[PDB]
C-alpha cells in the first residue's frame, strides 16, 4: 500500500532562477490535470527565487475560459527541497530533482502531480527519462507530454 | 515523419459482441483526450454486432456538463477491422488487437485516440501491456489508465 520516490538534498534554491517551461506532467489522479477545472494544470513559466530561500512562481492557468498568469509565492520550510503554498487550497512542493541547467523534476499535493520543468521550449530527452524514472513506482493515472510548439503558447495550446 | 501499427487480420466481429469497459485511452494531441469538450473521450458500453457486421455501440459522453449515455452506428467497409462513422464529425473505427475474452485494442481517427477495452472492471496487465506495445510506435502525448472504481461509474468519475 506503500510507495517512495528519490528527492533532492543539497538543492540550492537560488540556482533554480529564471524561465522554464512545463514540458511533462503526470497525476495519479485523472481529474488533477484537467484542463479547465483542476488548479493543477499550471504552467511554470519563471521562478524567482528570495534572498532568504522562499520562491517566487509565475506560472499560467486557464480561468474564465481563459488562459492566465498568476503571480505565486511559496514559502520555505525546514526541509529546503519541500515548499509550501496557502492559497485557495493548502499546497505542499516538493522538488525530486535538477541539475539546474537543463531539467527541473517536482511534485504537488493521497493524490499527488508531477511536473518536468526545461529552461528551453525544446523536447529533451535526458529530462523526460529521468521524469519516467523518477516516477516510476509512484502509479500515475494519467501523463502528458508537450510538444516544441505548445511550449511557446497560452497554456499550451 | 512515418509510423505504423499491427491490425486485424481474421477479425470476426461478431464475437465482440457484449459488455466492455475502457479501461485505458491515449491520443497523439493531449486536447482529444479532454473530459468535456473532446468527442473522444467516450467510455464504450456494450458492442452490438448486426448480422450482416455493422457494429452499434453503446458508450458514454460528457455532455451539457453530465454524463449521457449515446447509441452510435459504425458501419463496415471492405475492410473487416475497420469501420465508420459519420456523426457531427467523420469518424474511421480501427480495430488493431483482440483475444475477444479479455481485452479489445481499438483506434480512431493526424491526430489518434485509443483505447483498451476489457469485459470485466478489474484492471489487467496483459491487456494493458498489449495495449502499451501496440502503441509504441505511435507517439502519444496523453495516457489515461482507469482505476476498477471507475470502471463503473458515469464517465469514470
Ligand atoms: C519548483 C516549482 C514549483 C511550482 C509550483 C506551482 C504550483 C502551484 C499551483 C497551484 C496552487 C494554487 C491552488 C489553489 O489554491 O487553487
Ligand atoms: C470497436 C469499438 C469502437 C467504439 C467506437 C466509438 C467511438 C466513436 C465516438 C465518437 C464519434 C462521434 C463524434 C462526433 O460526431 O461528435
Amino acid at each position: 500500500m506503500l510507495i517512495v520516490t528519490q528527492t533532492m538534498k543539497g538543492l540550492d534554491i537560488q540556482k533554480v532562477a529564471g524561465t522554464w517551461y512545463s514540458l511533462a506532467m503526470a497525476a495519479s489522479d485523472i481529474s488533477l490535470l484537467d484542463a479547465q477545472s483542476a488548479p493543477l494544470r499550471v504552467y511554470v513559466e519563471e521562478l524567482k527565487p528570495t534572498p532568504e530561500g522562499d520562491l517566487e512562481i509565475l506560472l499560467q492557468k486557464w480561468e474564465n475560459g481563459e488562459c492566465a498568469q498568476k503571480k505565486i509565492i511559496a514559502e520555505k520550510t525546514k526541509i529546503p527541497a519541500v515548499f509550501k503554498i496557502d492559497a485557495l487550497n493548502e499546497n505542499k512542493v516538493l522538488v525530486l530533482d535538477t541539475d539546474y541547467k537543463k531539467y527541473l523534476l517536482f511534485c504537488m499535493e493521497q493524490s499527488l502531480a508531477c511536473q518536468c520543468l526545461v529552461r528551453t521550449p525544446e523536447v529533451d530527452d535526458e529530462a523526460l527519462e529521468k521524469f519516467d524514472k523518477a516516477l516510476k513506482a509512484l502509479p500515475m493515472h494519467i501523463r502528458l507530454s508537450f510538444n516544441p510548439t505548445q511550449l511557446e503558447e497560452q497554456c499550451h495550446i
